[PDB]
């Protein structure tokens, strides 16, 4: 009731403020180092999005006949509920938009230019890592403990939570890429002072590490799979899924060299490292496509379910949903192969295209969380 | 559920957009004739406010043990519900803010300057006077039929609905004052073209009629009272309440002459018409104060109810509410006597102070609708 009403006030405020952000950025300008800005304000946006989308997902799991409780291993007693999570996420969104606007309008307010993002990160960290027993305490400590288990992927036992959150983290890549930039930028120059034109020296470290961070959310994944294979003597599913993440680290590392090889790369076509890159990509894309549509979601049924191409039993009433889902995953998982063309083509360049793309990836992970949980529910009711 | 969620999206959008309006008006400017703008966009704002406040009021009547159904004479079957009304009002608010923003930013969009308000009024009129049988049809036709009965105040029989809505209209004065301006401005110059500097000739008709429109919402009131006295031979309540509205037309007409008398009025103090004006005002204010606090709301009890100064029985749990209410009505009903000082003092001038004040008046009518319905409920349960 009151919570729902809150969630809608903050949603509307988020939408209007995010429009006013984009307007402000297009016309008034994003500051002296727009690039720095974008890199600072990527990660909080995608975390918030991930929040809000898990809240909508929770709602959906409740509305459908899915045992959210069982599969997550959460005490029946405490469940963040799909209004609470959506409240939190919206509140956080309004706070992000406000800090962004402080950002753009630093000089009129008199506030220093880098105070707003670093405030944002302060408030977030305070919320997440709150040692008190106040509201939502059990949720946070569970989230922390699962993230822990994630980050210690090889040695810790794999649960379904570890499943979910490690895949989530592999979706939300750009935070991992941004963290090195934030380190650099705050080691080189402090806030309460602006730029210094050294802020154009962190980017010039071209992310020699980029690949490590880029792969590290897939790495945790990989090591989870190795773990699982160690534990269960069965080798097919987990080894396949491993071999796909191997291909994912391949594509990423090849990649760098395309970009890297500014010598004898004049002509794209030249320097067959790129063509190998391309090819590794399409390979990895179609691999990961096939894997998730066949086992993740169990679609394309041997069991010759009447409903078309799908399993005999569908928790969700609507069948266009799965048809939506298939298309969506197709398009968006292809997005990276599809994505380079613009940069290559002299169209919008650099980081920015990864900014634009990243929310779409998180949304498709959203959808994939729908279908994975559906397929886990329906397996676990099959078994009993 | 979905409605509630909507109501909160549009509420948040309304708040953010109304902030962006005020910013835009302060810095970017409100157009060539700001005065014309203000006069056009007063009335829709106060209608919307009145909508949204009756919706919150409905909510409150439901939450409390008040028979909203009975006293209004509405079929048990159809009741706009405190989410529907609040939806409509919010939707309308977002549309107002958008038209206002089109207004301010006419030249960048290329749209003509006066198209947005006249669109606004089109959409409103289409909604209210919709001859179809689509959603909320019964509500609108009831609203129309009660407004009818209002406007034909002497000859039609008085109900409690006629009560409520006629008092409401006496609150929402500035729409009555604005309608003549809109007539003038659209008789003199049409839209799809801007100003012409004749737009500064309607204001120069200084509202020679102003007093008629100003009094006409109190007039309908007055004639209702006469009606009631005609019907019920009892003469005390209705004659008193009449005599107060008489004083209200006195204050209004005196007033004009203060303003009017630009000759031998240099020195305020001079031209004892003003001092008479003042005095009529304080008189009318304290009259109308006393009337509403003693009979409207039944406070100050002979019946020596323990709860302080109030009746023995209070539907609302909270007693600070009534203590809030008393103060509120005091302050805000005094507002007009209190209000001239600024204009007189060379501080913010003219129409604008009536813009600022008017939402506060509507909010206090809101509160008074609380207490009147409470007092009617508690009388009607007393009787049976």
């Amino acid at each position: 009731p009151w919570t729902t009403f809150k969630v809608g006030l903050f949603s509307g405020a988020f939408v209007v403020l995010f429009i006013t952000v984009v307007i402000a950025a297009m016309f008034y300008g994003f500051g002296e180092n727009w690039r720095a800005g974008m890199r600072m304000f990527r990660a909080p946006f995608l975390i918030i999005e991930c929040l809000f989308l898990w809240g909508v997902n929770v709602y959906g799991w409740r509305s459908s006949g899915v045992n959210h409780v069982l599969i997550f291993e959460l005490d029946p007693r405490n469940h963040l509920s799909e209004q609470n999570i959506m409240e939190v996420a919206s509140v956080f969104g309004v706070i992000w938009a406000c800090c962004v606007l402080s950002y753009i309008f630093c000089d009129p307010l008199g506030i220093p230019q880098y105070a707003a993002p670093l405030c944002l990160y302060t408030l977030m960290a305070a919320f997440l890592l709150n040692p008190t027993k106040t509201f939502h305490h059990e949720a946070r400590f569970w989230a922390i403990r699962i993230l822990i288990r994630v980050i210690m992927a090889p040695f810790c036992f794999v649960n379904f939570a570890d499943f979910w959150l490690a895949d989530q983290l592999n979706s939300m890549v750009p935070a991992f890429l941004d963290i090195p930039f934030l380190i650099c930028f705050f080691g080189r120059s402090p806030t309460w002072h602006k730029a210094g034109k050294a802020a154009s020296h962190c980017v010039e470290y071209v992310s020699l590490l980029h690949p490590i961070v880029a792969i590290m959310p897939a790495y945790f994944r990989f090591a989870q799979c190795i773990r699982r294979y160690r534990d269960t003597k069965e080798s097919f599913p987990h080894l396949v899924n491993a071999a796909k993440y191997a291909t994912s680290f391949f594509v990423v590392i090849f990649a760098h060299k395309y970009h890297t090889t500014t010598d004898t790369y004049p002509l794209s076509k030249e320097n067959p490292w790129f063509y190998c890159w391309i090819t590794a990509a399409i390979f990895s894309s179609c691999y990961a496509y096939t894997w998730d549509i066949k086992m993740d979601w169990g679609l394309f049924d041997s069991k010759a379910g009447d409903n078309r191409f799908l399993r005999e039993e569908i928790v969700y009433s609507s069948t266009w949903f799965y048809y939506f889902g298939i298309i969506e995953d197709l398009i968006l998982r292809f997005s990276w192969t599809l994505s380079m063309s613009l940069i290559e083509a002299g169209y919008i360049e650099g980081d920015v295209m990864m900014t634009i793309l990243s929310p779409l990836e998180v949304f498709r992970r959203f959808i994939w969380n729908y279908f994975r949980l559906e397929n886990e529910h329906l397996n676990n009711v099959a078994k009993f």
